[PDB]
């Protein structure tokens, strides 16, 4: 369905309840007259940055909150001003997650986090540690069974082993995150990847193990453990697995750390039915009725809306949910989430399947995810040599009252002067800041260069 | 201006033994009648390659080694060829300090270390830590003396405390070291730097303390301890202090790490003069007669020169130079090292001074020290950037095969290409690489445009 003028296009992600997103849709059509239509298309969240300015894109679109800032970049989302009874009505991280360079640039839905999900007739105890888990392996392969299999081909899945004993994707301080910063080839990263080689070398998993094999083997009563979230819950129930939803084991002692996200709706800015998108979402999808036909499809995890959370937080499988997302970390929004898990994905798959050293994996790894700041560096410094010295000089003035010591920018060349832009406020905000200030020195001519 | 032939003019430090190096050359005049001018110009690792990349300056430059892998690769020094039975009288270790590219580019003549230097009468048993030495002042001011001074205008004589926990300049890894990965601002690093600002902070040191206050205190028996070298001990002979050289302080448990000088002659690659230079350095400065003239003038310190360090090896003050230059660092040669250095500089001055935190000044010098890497990656990208998708295609297959796995560059953007480049070449030789290969792709207007580049 292409985007037309009063009729609302919605893309959310197939793993989802979109049957049940379409029931909020229908109910819609019924009190408005206007026409919803639910797609789930392949790879949404790589073909929206490609489609978005055309009617061949969605008014709205679904996904965790870490590719929004990307988009937001790019200018594909419109900002979001929710009321003030409205916005009190959802949990305040959850706002947090989609708040963008000091603006709301998507409704919060809900908190997703990973665990242990266990067949309570293979296994009534299950692993405390990932340490455990070859032992296990070895007398359930006796029986024609195996321990545990989940996605391997998805780093979303392998992160929570690799950041538990110190990886990190990049590092938070001074109020932001550093993308020079980047945790992804220390000894705790690699440590947490070895242990997966390992197990992978041990023949306890198989390097080719995607969402699909894992999910079969689970409800089939194939595998006594698997990994994976809320949305998951659904099929379970369908089959004939006794299941438990448990805190993930943890390595060298320390919790493993899922990535959380929030999943969020957010609204094309090229949309001709904007006014109209926020009308659902706030007064359709964002209440108990809305979120119930959506979690009664595939559950939603612990979702933002306070009210009919007070009723899901009593289940012990979001109490789990919820275990596993405060040992874990919110993912950025920042737009380098992209770079890093692309990075991180050619890691894992390298490295599982034997082609590469973990070592050598990893180094590339931090390597490819760490080039946005080069690229963000040398685009910086490249415009700030085109000032005359007299406007860098101004420059560098006008940067106080903006919002750096002058003592540490006095004798700094346009280079330094990108270095300590990037360092002091980061690559977006730092880039904001210069081409605002271009337009202050009578450099207009940078600032329209820069707009394109 | 040329160099003027048929003499030898020598540049070294004034801190140096200069006057003995001046009768070394008055041996070389006696037997050969050629005249040796020894000078110690101020600032003289400065003005060096200010004056010798026109063709100017000495025929003969002393200097610790970390400077002269920056001068050989701007052309400034010649290469030496010492015969295989004269590059045996000399340490291995020394001559791995003045190799650079493959090429020995000095004669060395030294191995220089910081040592903790202190006065037996005030200070009978020397601290063991530096946490110990503000209680440790506090008693001597009851005295009206005072427990430590040295120089904090330099680095070199900081650096020991800043890397014992942790800092260190540019990271070492197979054989070989990351300019892009600077140790200048972690958590060690800044522990150290903290620790010498909380000593200003209560006082027991003056910001504004540099070299000749700390030399005047301690040979005056005002100060208890000072951090210098050995070209140090000879004033201190000459004062009324009776003094020991031991190690340095250890900090949170771990020896103070001095970066290790190699004190060390280059021969100017303008010079007219290169064989008088390699006669007088070989077979009157490197020898047991020549090194004795020299130190008997200002301690060198540990000499490269097998058979007279075995004689100063008994020193204990030499030994106690070999123990504290064990759990230091040997310098690293790279071009790099100079702006590390006045990073470094700036760092503790600022927060020595009150003007910077020890975070804000050290998180400076780190992006002051990693700008050498960011300004050839920036540069090299841009050129590989100009390149039409064919040509760097072309340009791939030639640094292919030439006689870096191509899996690495097939479907490497220019940015990344400059990265695989620098990192496996080094900045300098990444950047005439590249030049030498547009010239080879048919893109001679990038050569030459990439020749005028500074
Ligand atoms: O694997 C990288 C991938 O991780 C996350 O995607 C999750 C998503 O958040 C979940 O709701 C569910 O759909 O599983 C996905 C993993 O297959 C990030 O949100 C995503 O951007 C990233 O590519
Ligand atoms: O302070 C930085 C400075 O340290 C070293 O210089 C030493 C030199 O090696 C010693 O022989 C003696 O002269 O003291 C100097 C410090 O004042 C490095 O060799 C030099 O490059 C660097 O700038
Ligand atoms: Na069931
Ligand atoms: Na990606
Ligand atoms: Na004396
Ligand atoms: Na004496
Ligand atoms: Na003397
Ligand atoms: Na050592
Ligand atoms: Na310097």
């Amino acid at each position: 369905m292409k985007i037309e003028e009063g009729k609302l296009v919605i893309w959310i992600n197939g793993d989802k309840g979109y049957n049940g997103l379409a029931e909020v849709g229908k109910k819609f059509e019924k009190d408005t007259g206007i026409k919803v239509t639910v797609e789930h298309p392949d790879k949404l969240e790589e073909k929206f940055p490609q489609v978005a300015a055309t009617g061949d894109g969605p008014d709205i679109i679904f996904w965790a909150h870490d590719r929004f800032g990307g988009y937001a970049q790019s200018g594909l989302l419109a900002e979001i001003t929710p009321a003030a009874a409205f916005q009190d009505k959802l949990y305040p991280f959850t706002w947090d997650a989609v708040r963008y360079n000091g603006k709301l640039i998507a409704y919060p839905i809900a908190v997703e986090a990973l665990s242990l999900i266990y067949n309570k007739d293979l296994l009534p105890n299950p692993p405390k540690t990932w340490e455990e888990i070859p032992a296990l392996d070895k007398e359930l392969k006796a029986k024609g069974k195996s321990a545990l299999m989940f996605n391997l081909q998805e780093p979303y899945f392998t992160w929570p082993l690799i950041a538990a004993d110190g990886g990190y994707a990049f590092k938070y301080a001074a109020g932001k995150y550093d993308i020079k910063d980047v945790g992804v080839d220390n000894a705790g990263a690699k440590a947490g990847l070895t242990f997966l080689v390992d197990l992978i070398k041990n023949k306890h998993m198989n390097a080719d193990t995607d969402y699909s094999i894992a999910e079969a083997a689970f409800n089939k009563g194939e595998t006594a453990m698997t990994i994976n979230g809320p949305w998951a819950w659904s099929n379970i129930d369908t089959s004939a697995v006794n299941y438990g939803v448990t805190v993930l084991p943890t390595f060298k002692g320390q919790p493993s750390k899922p990535f959380v996200g929030v999943l969020s709706a957010g609204i094309n800015a090229a949309s001709p039915n904007k006014e109209l998108a926020k009308e659902f979402l706030e007064n359709y999808l964002l209440t108990d009725e809305g979120l119930e036909a959506v979690n009664k499809d595939k559950p939603l995890g612990a979702v933002a809306l306070k009210s009919y959370e007070e009723e899901l937080a009593k289940d012990p499988r979001i109490a789990a949910t919820m275990e596993n997302a405060q040992k874990g970390e919110i993912m950025p929004n920042i737009p380098q989430m992209s770079a890093f898990w692309y990075a991180v994905r050619t890691a894992v798959i390298n490295a599982a399947s034997g082609r590469q050293t973990v070592d050598a994996a990893l180094a590339a790894a931090q390597t490819n995810a760490a080039r946005a700041f080069a690229a963000a560096l040398c685009r910086l410094s490249t415009y700030l040599e085109e000032l005359e010295a007299v406007e860098l000089k101004k420059f560098k003035l006008y940067l106080g009252t903006a919002t750096i010591p002058w003592g540490s920018m006095e004798k700094a060349g346009p280079l330094e002067m990108a270095q300590l832009l990037i360092t002091h406020f980061g690559p977006e905000e730092a880039w904001r800041l210069a081409l605002s200030t271009f337009e202050r020195i009578n450099r207009k001519d940078l600032w329209e260069r820069g707009q394109r």
